[PDB]
C-alpha cells in the first residue's frame, strides 16, 4: 500500500466516523450530515497534503528499522494517518477563518468557503470552528488508549496557540507597535521601523513553521514512540529555518507568480503586508527609493501597486533571495547532520521535507 | 475568604500567568500583551459568572462533607476556579465569535469586540480563537498533574463540539433542511414545519445547555474527585431541563425586555429564529393568525416587527409559559428528588443552579 493511498482511505474511515457519530449521538439530519460532508472535502482536501504525508512518512522512517508484528506496523500507519489528518484539519480551520478575516476571495483556484452561496460568513465562521473540534474528536476516540496521547494532545495545543498568536503578529504587522489600542482605529505605519528580518522572523515563526514543519516532524516521533532518538532542540531549530524558506518563496510567490498558478490574486502589496521583498527592499534602498515605496505601499490603487513592483523588479531581490537560498541550503544541512548524531532515519525524513520544500 | 473574591483573585493569577508565557515562550511585545490583556478583559469580565461560579460551589458543596488537609481544601479551589475560568473562556470565544456571525451590534450595553475600533472582525475573529485557545493552555499548565485531568480535557472538548454543533442549528434554523445545499443560497423556511418543540429543543440543548448547565455541574465533580456520588444520566437529564428553561425566559426577553434593561437591541423576529414564542405560537394560532405571522416574520421591516409582536401579545403565550414553567418546577424537584439518592450534597447544589435560573 503506497502511503498516499493509506492516507486518503483513511480519510474516508475518519469522515464516515465522525459523521455517523453525529448522527448516532448528536441528533443530527440527514442533510445537516451532507453539509457537514461537503464543508469537510472542500475545505480539507485537493492540496498536497504535505503536512500529512510528513507524519506518515516519519513514521514509515522508523518502521524500517524497527522491529514490530505486522499488526503494529499497521496500527502505526493507522496513528500516523490519523495523526497527519488532524493537522490537514487544524490548518483548514486556519484558511477558513483567515480567508473570512482577510476577504479573500479565491484559494486552489475555487472560491474561498465563506463566499460558497449556501454557506455565507455567519456559517462559514462557525464551520471552521467544527474543523478544528474535529481534530480534538479523532484524536479521543482514536489514540484513547495511546501511551502517546497527552504529549500528542499537548503538543497539538502549543501549535495551535503559537498559530494563533501567529496570526495575531500577521494581521497587527502593518500597524506601529506603540499604537495599538482597542479603542483607537489603527493607522497603517509610515515609518515601516518594523519591517525589519527579526520582525518578519516573528511573524513567520509563528503563524506558518510550527504548524507546518515542527507539528507534523514531531507528530511522527510521537505515533512511533521514538521522541528520544532526537535532539528536540535541533528539530525545533532545523523547523525554524525550513519554515522561514518556504515563507519567502511564498512572499515572492504573492507579488510575481501569475494568478491563474498561485491559485489566488495576490494582496500583499495592498495589504501592507511585512512580506520578506518589502523587509528585503528596505534593507537595501536609497532615500528616494524609500520615500516612493512609503508613497505607493498599501494602496488598493493599481497604479501604486505597479510602482512598488517595478521598485522591487529595479532592486535585484533575486541576488538577495539567492544570498539567503545559500545560507538556508548552508544551515539546513548542517542540522540534518547534526540529527544524524542521533537518529540517521530521522535526519533522512527531515533532508526530504527539505527536498520537497526547495523544489515546488 | 468568599467564594466571588476567590474566583475573581484566580482571574488576575490566571491573566497574569498566560501574558508572562506570552514574553517569555511566544516573544510578545508590550503593546500586544496590552492589547491581548485589554481584550481579554473586556470580553471574559462584567458578567455574572453563573457558570464559572457553579463549579467553585458544586466543590464547596463537597468540601463540607469531605474530609481533606487546609491545603487540599485550597488545592480544590483554586482547581475549581481554574475550571470556573476555563468555561467562561469558553463563553467568551463563543460570544465574540456568535456577535460577528450575527452582525451584532451590543452586548451588556457595550459595543461587540469585533466593533471596537481598534479591532475589527480581521482581529477579532482570531482573538476568539486565542480565548479558547487559552482554555486549553489553563488546563495544561494548572492541572498537568491532576488524575482528573484526563476526564476534564475530554469533557470541555465534547462540551465545545456540541457547542458548535448547537451553533449549526441555530443560524440553519430558518431554512429548509431538505433544501441546505453549499452550492445555493438559503431562502427562509415558507412553510415553518420545523418550527416545532422537539427542533427548538435540539437548537437549545447543543447551543446552550451542555457548557451553561452540563460543563459546569460535572466539571464541579471532576475537581472534587466526586464523580462517583452522581448518577451522570440524571445530572444530564436535569442539566437540559434547566438549560431549556433558561433559553425559554432568554427567548421571551428578546422580544419583551426593554432594550436598555437587555444590554441589548433584540433581533430574534428578524433574523427568523426558531424563539419559543413562534413554536408555541404556532402551536396554537389559527388559519388566519399563522398566514399573518408568515407575511411579517423575518422581515427587518419594523411595521412587520410591530405585527409579529401584536400576533403574540395576542395569544395570550404567558398561559403557556406559566404551565412549561409549572411542568418544569415539577419535572426539575423529581429529578432534584432522584440526585439525593446518591449525594445529598449534590442534589443541592443542583437546587441551587435552579433557583438562579428560576428567579433572574
Ligand atoms: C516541541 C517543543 O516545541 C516548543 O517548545 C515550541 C517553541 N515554543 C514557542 O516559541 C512557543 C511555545 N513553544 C512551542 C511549543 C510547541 C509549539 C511552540
Ligand atoms: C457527561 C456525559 O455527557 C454526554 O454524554 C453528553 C450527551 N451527548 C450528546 O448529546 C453529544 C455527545 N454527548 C455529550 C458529551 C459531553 C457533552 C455532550
Ligand atoms: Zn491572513
Ligand atoms: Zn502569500
Ligand atoms: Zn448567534
Ligand atoms: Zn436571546
Amino acid at each position: 500500500m503506497a502511503s498516499m493511498e493509506r492516507f486518503l482511505s483513511v480519510y474516508d474511515e475518519v469522515q464516515a466516523f465522525l459523521l455517523d457519530q453525529l448522527q448516532s449521538k448528536y441528533e443530527i439530519d440527514p442533510n445537516r450530515a451532507r453539509y457537514l460532508r461537503i464543508m469537510m472535502d472542500t475545505t480539507c482536501l485537493g492540496g498536497k497534503y504535505f503536512r500529512g504525508m510528513t507524519v506518515v512518512n516519519v513514521a514509515e522512517g522508523f518502521l524500517a528499522v524497527t522491529q514490530h508484528d505486522e499488526a503494529t506496523k499497521e496500527r502505526i500507519l493507522h496513528d500516523a494517518c490519523v495523526g497527519g489528518w488532524m493537522i490537514e484539519f487544524l490548518q483548514a480551520h486556519y484558511l477558513v477563518e483567515d480567508d473570512i478575516m482577510d476577504g479573500s476571495v479565491m484559494r486552489r483556484g475555487k472560491p474561498c468557503w465563506y463566499r460558497f452561496p449556501g454557506v455565507t460568513t455567519q456559517c462559514a465562521i462557525n464551520d471552521g470552528i467544527i474543523l478544528k473540534s474535529w481534530t480534538q474528536i479523532m484524536a479521543w476516540h482514536y489514540f484513547a488508549d495511546r501511551p502517546f496521547l497527552k504529549d500528542l494532545l499537548c503538543l497539538f495545543q502549543k501549535v495551535d496557540y503559537a498559530t494563533a498568536v501567529g496570526q495575531m503578529y500577521d494581521v497587527t504587522s502593518m500597524c506601529d507597535s506603540n499604537k495599538l489600542d482597542p479603542e483607537v482605529a489603527q493607522p497603517m505605519t509610515t515609518d515601516f521601523a518594523e519591517f525589519t528580518p527579526a520582525i518578519y522572523k516573528r511573524i513567520v515563526k509563528y503563524k506558518t513553521t510550527f504548524y507546518t514543519y515542527l507539528l507534523p516532524l514531531v507528530m511522527g516521533l510521537l505515533v512511533s514512540e521514538a521522541a528520544a532518538s532526537v535532539e528536540m532542540n535541533l528539530v525545533e531549530r532545523v523547523a525554524h529555518l525550513i519554515g522561514e524558506y518556504f515563507q519567502v518563496q511564498d512572499d515572492v510567490m504573492d507579488c510575481f507568480t501569475p494568478p491563474e498558478q498561485l491559485g489566488k490574486v495576490g494582496t500583499d502589496i495592498e495589504d501592507a503586508k511585512c512580506s520578506w521583498l518589502a523587509v528585503t527592499f528596505l534593507g537595501k534602498a536609497n532615500a528616494a527609493q524609500v520615500a516612493e515605496f512609503k508613497a505607493n505601499y498599501g494602496e488598493k490603487d493599481p497604479a501604486k501597486v505597479a510602482v512598488v513592483k517595478r521598485l522591487y523588479s529595479k532592486a535585484n531581490l533575486q541576488a538577495d533571495f539567492a544570498a539567503y537560498e545559500a545560507e538556508v541550503v548552508r544551515e539546513v544541512e548542517s542540522l540534518i547532520e547534526q540529527l544524524k548524531v542521533k537518529s540517521p532515519t530521522f535526519a533522512e525524513s527531515v533532508a526530504v521535507v527539505w527536498e520537497k520544500t526547495h523544489k515546488r
